[PDB]
């Protein structure tokens, strides 16, 4: 029914505010918090290796936490350990990704990073300023839409459970949960007067498209 509905939306953003890693509100008070320009030649310094295993170590810390959310969702504990891991291996990253926004400032185009907010030249040393660059404008697309936390966590939570992932073995279970996760989301956006952010979400496929480049530089290293 409908209640059933509205208990879901709840359910799922109780699960993102317990898991959300950093509080929106930190994040937002801490934006004129910038790094030196002392303090970013110390990381353009740096050698790709040491940039590397430290990026890398803030993005497992973040999939904890979104393995953590994925864990207080309703429908995907009661899935098999296959289809478990399936959606989690290809859109834990896809989650991350969408979850930066936040911490992403649109007014100096800087973002937060290990306890204060620079920009892209903060990145040098990574040597790929492709990738660095496709991470800030995709920030800053999605920062223009003023996401609501109750937003990201249902839209998330829909990155996550899609039945279109190859392999899935319980794959008619995960429509129906799917099913019942964009109803969630159309139903609260109504409630909340905010349809209009639909037509201006990032095309299926881009974020995709985005996390298998970043994946393939990444196992490089
Ligand atoms: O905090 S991060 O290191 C970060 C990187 C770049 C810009 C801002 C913040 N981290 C973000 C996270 F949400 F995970 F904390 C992050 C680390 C590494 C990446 C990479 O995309 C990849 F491929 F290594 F996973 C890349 F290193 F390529 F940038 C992306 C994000």
């Amino acid at each position: 029914s409908l209640t059933e509905i509205e208990h879901l939306v709840q359910s799922v953003c109780k699960s993102y505010r317990e898991t959300c890693q950093l509080r929106l509100e930190d994040l937002l008070r801490q934006r004129s918090n910038i790094f030196s320009r002392e303090e970013v030649t110390g990381y353009q310094r740096k050698s790709m290796w040491e940039m590397w295993e430290r990026c890398a170590h803030h993005l497992t810390e973040a999939i904890q936490y979104v393995v953590e959310f994925a864990k207080r969702l309703s429908g995907f504990m009661e899935l098999c350990q296959n289809d478990q891991i399936v959606l989690l291996k290809a859109g834990a990253m896809e989650v991350v990704l969408v979850r930066m926004c936040r911490a992403y400032n649109a007014d100096n185009r800087t973002v937060f990073f290990e306890g204060k907010y620079g920009g892209m030249e903060l990145f040098r040393a990574l040597g790929c300023s492709e990738l660095i660059s496709s991470i800030f404008d995709f920030s800053h697309s999605l920062s223009a839409l003023h996401f609501s936390e109750d937003e990201i966590a249902l839209y998330t939570a829909l990155v996550l459970i899609n039945a279109h992932r190859p392999g899935l073995q319980e794959k008619r279970k995960v429509e129906q949960l799917q099913y019942n996760l964009e109803l969630a989301f159309h139903h609260h956006l109504c409630k909340t007067h905010r349809q209009s952010i639909l037509a201006k979400l990032p095309p299926k496929g881009k974020l995709r498209s985005l996390c298998s480049q970043h994946v393939e530089r990444l196992q490089i290293f």
